[PDB]
Parts: structure tokens; sequence; C-alpha cells
């Protein structure tokens, strides 16, 4: 047992299972043991990019929009920067903002409405475990979302998200809410089973904004999926 | 389901229920025309035409290898254009084995639309298209003639309308009709041909009329009888040959419409004539931007959106050097070469010695050279009072986005940087910007400043000894025709000097300079002063004379300024390279 304290030991309901990535979000007190440093989705611990948008996780997450990556809206920072910076030296960064996560079934309806004004400037694609895919994105193609540019060289583009490698991601990216999270608690115990409500019947989900010269709209589309809701 | 070439291409815009237009020519009995006509083809390519129809008669030797002979007319319009065309065919007094000689020759070209014709005095164009098929089963498409008021050779309408089903079901793939003069006349002829089983679909052909010759055209062209009604319009106006090209530009809208509201239609021929403006505005009446070069190539090159901006005013060359290819490239630039050079027209717009006035018959010195690159990029009228057109490099008057770049650039060039490629650096504008708004309309685009020049051996020399304190920031490449090659890029890698941002999209890169076809350029660049300007004067004379010690001694240099979201350093760096000098 190393994780499983670090997660909760009983769930009373989907707050306690919220309860866990903003822990994770923050290092911050628990009923016991204190601080958590893993998620299924999140070996890593989180990038010092994530700095500028760790605040905004917190209320994200707390709101139950369960965040398991993103990136904010870089607009050409210099590539020796020590946040946001790689490649030949003198040579400029770019990034989309990202924002990856599961919700509530109930809330995917509620981000698919509120879908309906950002439609252009956000690449969205939700999809439930046995297969529901619904987005905008090209039926086809890559969506590039961090690239770089570098003085007397070819632009190099090291990350891209795409329709194909996310419907192929979605196949692990439930299975280890049992695999790792849900084979922690006894057979259809009260946690097992709110964990299996969530395991089945919930929505993985991507969005990009594509705008990014602007300031981050994808705070504005989880406020509005939550004040859509409510 | 799927889609290919044939019928399924123009089966594509009959489900999707486009309409379209397609164009018919005439091969030109001079060079000089064929010439004319050419550039014909690149100006109306434009106006989105499904293919290029050029006609065949014996008396011109079209299966020849005259450049005004109809094959390589059609060959110049595809390969050396890219235009997709179907070639006409007649076999009057033609044998098996020419027949054969002619269409492995089409075969040869990359010719792949054939159609046929029994033209005027192998009977008839059954055996035309059968021993088409046979020869050559199916790789290439064949269409017939239709005849709506019945072939005048013919006893019978109803006995046409079953050779028409018999050539139909033979070979034919589209059945192209002749003149007309009464809608109804369409749908009537069109009616018979469905009743008669003929399932495959009907162009109508149309004949603007441009001029009194034009009624005598018509008339030896479709032995039919121009409507009274026209002539006695035409007939008080009988000295005001514009005058009827609005009258027929109205007519042929008429037809036009009444032809495309039936539904019946697919698309409509127009037979130009070898003229341009009545067709071209018959298309704009009835109803250029996925690249920065407007247009990319058709034949085997939907690969194509990344080129060297070398070439970029100049663009035809460009594909002629290419047209050996496979790998036209898309993604990073990083694979196709131009291990190549060759023989050529290298004539412009502009008669062979006509030009002459504009770029001067007699060239002082050096400092008139710098005058003519200066009145192109200022449109300034020249010593003798004429506007430069162009120059050997840059055949266009020069870009939109390059007037970004004109006072500081003339203002360079006339200090003896003489330019002849260049573009701004543009800091992540919207899509759809006016002067660089290509590819997707939601997204930015992105360009570094970049320029090209020749220049003198101590201009060059010096800026050799000042482009170190840039170094860091600018990449320079510099080259003469002894080949003394020096430059400043990581191991002769591309440079992207142009990119686009699109949602849901990888990133865009559809100008990219580089350092080794930089050395293919060269050659052109240089034998450009010799081959177009220098021949323009006499084999010994002071202007041959100074037009040779340019091409001897003058250094060809390109920069790019890698700060892109900051001021252009490319000026100031020539002008830091004027202070030197003195
Ligand atoms: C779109 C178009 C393009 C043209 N292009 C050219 C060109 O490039 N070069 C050129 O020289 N001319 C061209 N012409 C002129 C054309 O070739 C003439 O109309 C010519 O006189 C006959 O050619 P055809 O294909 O229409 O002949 P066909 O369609 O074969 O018709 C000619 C006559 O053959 C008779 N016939 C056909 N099959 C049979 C049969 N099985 N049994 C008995 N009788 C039969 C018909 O009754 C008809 O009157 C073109 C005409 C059109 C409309
Ligand atoms: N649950 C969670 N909520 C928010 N951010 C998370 C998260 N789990 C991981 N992350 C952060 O999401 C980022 C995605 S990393 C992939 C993009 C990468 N930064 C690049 O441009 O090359 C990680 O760096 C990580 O710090
Ligand atoms: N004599 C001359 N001096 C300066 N620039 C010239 C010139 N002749 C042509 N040019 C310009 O050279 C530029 C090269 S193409 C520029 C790149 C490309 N348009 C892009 O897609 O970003 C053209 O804009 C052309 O107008």
């Amino acid at each position: 047992e190393e994780l499983l304290k670090m997660w909760g030991e009983e769930l009373t309901s989907e707050a306690s299972v919220f309860e866990v990535f903003v822990l994770y979000l923050s290092g911050e007190p628990n009923r016991n043991g204190h601080k958590v440093t893993c998620l299924p989705w999140n070996d890593e611990p989180l990038a010092a990019e994530t700095s500028l948008l760790k605040e905004e996780l917190l209320r994200v997450n707390r709101q139950g929009i369960l965040t398991i990556n993103s990136q904010p809206n870089i607009n050409g920072k210099p590539s020796s920067d020590p946040i946001v910076g790689w490649g030949p030296s003198g040579g400029y960064v770019f990034q989309k903002a990202y924002l990856e996560f599961f919700t509530s079934r109930e809330t995917a309806e509620a981000l698919l409405q509120v879908l309906k004004k950002y439609e252009l400037r956000v690449n969205y694609h939700l999809v439930n475990v046995k297969g529901e895919n619904i987005t905008n994105a090209p039926e086809l193609q890559p969506n590039a979302v961090t690239w770089g540019i570098f003085p007397g060289r070819e632009i190099i583009q090291p990350t891209v998200v795409d329709p194909v490698s996310f419907m192929f991601w979605k196949d692990e990216a439930f299975a280890l809410w049992i695999e790792q999270w849900g084979k922690l608690y006894e057979e259809e115990s009260p946690s097992r089973t709110i964990i299996q409500y969530i395991h089945d019947n919930y929505f993985l989900v991507n969005l990009v904004d594509n705008d990014f010269p602007l300031d981050n709209c994808l705070w504005q589309v989880v406020e509005d999926t939550l004040e859509l809701l409510n």
C-alpha cells in the first residue's frame, strides 16, 4: 500500500474523488499522511509551466471537472526561457492552451451546450468508455499545440494532439480508473461502486484553444459549463 | 464511395451539384502566337476551368514536333503550365499505324484525355473509339461529339441519334454538343438522348460572339444559319465590334443561365477562338488562396505545398526544372533536387527586342543599370519616358507584400545593392489579411524578413566584413559565377521564411530559403543577365561588355533576419555596409 491512503481510505461521494485531484494540484494536508504526488494519469510532478495556471486547475477540479493535463497560451517566448523554452538558443517557442479532463456524465451535456458558441475557437473531443465519440476536429488531421522557430532552421513541432491518437489513448485513459485506483477497494464496496460509476458512463474530454495570442478561454468554457449545470 | 480520374472527377461535381466551366482553344500558326496563347492559358487557368480542349486539323501538322503543333501546345498546357487538357483527334486520311503512333506519343507526354472526331473531307468515330479501347484499354478518357440538330450529312435525325448511341456505347465517356441559338433545342435533344438509353452526361458548347467575323466563323464552323434577330441587331452596327461584344455577352449570359437553371447541364464548354475578354466576362457574370503562391501545379503535383522562395517571382521555370520529380515536397522541405540545367525560350511577354526601350538601348555605365532596378521598384519612367514592367529575374510587377519594402528597398538599391527578390517580417497577422492572408481563413500567418541581390566586388567585400556584427541574427549566403561560395547557415539546412497556424491543422510552411537549391537558382539568376539583357545588345559594344562584366564579377547575395517579432535588421545592415565603404 503506497497510494491508497494518499487517494483516501473510503469515498463518501464523487466529492471524495474530486478531493484527490486538488491534493495533487497543490501540496496540501489530508485526513492522514498529508500530500499526494501522483494520479493514475499523472506520474510526473507538475511541470514548472503549470505554475502559470495552478490556481485555475485547483478551481476547475474543485468544481468537479477532473483535469488530467493542460497548457497555457504562450505566444512566442524566447527559447532560453527556464519556464517555457526548448531547442536551439535565441529562437522562439509557442503554444496553444490545452485542457484534457474527465467529467460526470451529466456535465458532458453541459460542455457540448456551451461549446455551441466556442466551436470555432475550441477544438473539442468527448468520448465515453465503450465508445460514444463527439468532436468538431477535422475528420483526420492532427492539431499542432507546441512548436518553435530557430535561427537558420526548419520549424520544429514537438507536441501535437489528434482524433485518432486520442481515440487510441482513451482505451488506457479509462482502464486505469480500475487497474490503478479502483482495484484498491473491496468488491462492490461503496468506494468501488462510486469508482465504477466513474469508470463506466463517464466522459473523457479534450479541449484545445487555437487562438493563442489571446488570453486562454478554456477556463471560461468550464465556468459556463458550471453555470449552465447550476 | 471512392473517386478517381475519368468520369469520376466530373461525377464528383455532378453529385455535389457544383456547376463548372471548360474552355476550348485552337492551335496558332506562329511561334509568337503560341507564346501568347500559352500566356493566355496561364491567365484563364485562374478561372477554375475543368479542362482545356485543343483542336486538331491535318493541314497544321498536329502530331508533329513543331511548337505550333497541337500536341506540343497541349503538352505545354499540362507539363510546363499545369492544366488538364483534353486532346481532340481526327482520323480522316489516316491509317492504323499513324493513329497508334500519335496515341502513343500522347501517352508519353502525360496526355490522358482524347476527343474523338471524324473531321471533314477509318470511316466513323465508332472505329476510332473502338480502336482506342482495344489498343490501349481504358487508360484514356474518350468523348464523342454530339449533333443536336442532326448531322448535315445524315438523312434522318433519328438515325443520327442511333449512331450516337453506338458511338457512346463503344468507348465514349462524355458528349459535347455544338453551337445553339435557343435553349429549348438543348432540352429536346437531351430528352431524346435520355429516351434512347444514353446515360452519359451531356455538356453544352457555347460560342461567344466577339466580332463581325464571328458570324461568318460560326456559320463556317457549325454550318448553321444565324437567326435574323441577331443579324438585324448587328446589321445597323456593322462597324462597332465592341458593341457586338456586349450584345453577344448578354445573349450568351441568357443562354447559359437558361441552360444551368434547367439542372440537366453539369457544365459548359466555351469556344474561345483564342479570345479572352468576352469569355472571362461571361464566366464572371454567371458566378488564388491556398498558399502565398496563388496556384500549386496540377499534373502529378497535388502534393506540392512547399517550394524554395528563389523562384517565387518566376514560378513556371521551377515547374519545368522540377518536372522530372516524384517527391514534390509536402512536409518540412528537409527533399527534391534540381540537379538540372536546360534549353529554353527565356522570352518575356514583350517581344525579343521591344523591351529594349524600357531597359535602355545605351548603358553608359553601371550607374545606368542601378537606375533600371530603381525605376522598376519605383514604378517610375526611364530617361526615355517608359515605365519598366519587369527585369530578367522577375517578369511580374512585384507583389503587394513588398509594398511594405518600397521606400527603403529602392533607397538601398540605388547604392549598388541590386535586389531581385525580397520579403517583410510579419509577426503573426490574422489569416485573411489583405496582403499576406493565405490558407484556411481562421488562423495566423508569420514571416521572417528576406533580401536577395547582386552587388559589386567592393560592396560584397564590405558586407562580408560587416555581417559579423549581426551574424547571430542574420543568416547570409554569397556566391558568384566562379563558384566561390561563402555562407553562415547551419549545416546548409533550409530556413523557414514563411509559415501559418490554422485551427485543427499541423503547422504549414509554404516558402523556404535553402542554401543548396540556391546553387541551382544561381546559374539561372546569373545567366538571365547575358541571355535576356546582354543578347538584347549587339555582339561587341559598351552595353554588352558592361553586362558581361556585371555577369563576370558581381556577387549574388541573400540575407534572412531571424528575430521576426522585432524590427527588420536588413534595413540597417546594408546601410552599416555603405558606411564602411567611405
Ligand atoms: C465538340 C466538337 C469538336 C470537334 N473537334 C474537331 C477536331 O478537333 N478536328 C476536326 O477536324 N474536327 C472537329 N470537329 C468537327 C467534326 O469532326 C465534324 O462534325 C465532322 O464532320 C464529323 O465528326 P463526328 O465525330 O461528329 O462524326 P460522326 O459522329 O461519326 O458523324 C458523322 C456522320 O457519320 C454518320 N454515321 C456515324 N456512325 C454511323 C454508322 N454506324 N452507320 C452509318 N452512319 C454513321 C452519321 O449519320 C453522321 O452524319 C468537332 C466538332 C465538335 C462538335
Ligand atoms: N491533473 C492535472 N491537471 C492539470 N495539469 C496537469 C495534470 N496532470 C499533469 N498536468 C500537467 O500537464 C502538462 C502536459 S505536458 C504535455 C505538453 C508539454 N508541456 C509540451 O508542450 O511539450 C504536464 O507538464 C503536467 O505538468
Ligand atoms: N527586383 C526585385 N527587388 C525586390 N524584390 C523583388 C524583385 N522582384 C521580385 N521581388 C519579390 O520577391 C519576393 C519573393 S517571394 C516572397 C515569398 C513568398 N511570397 C511568401 O510566400 O512568403 C516576391 O514578393 C517578389 O515580388
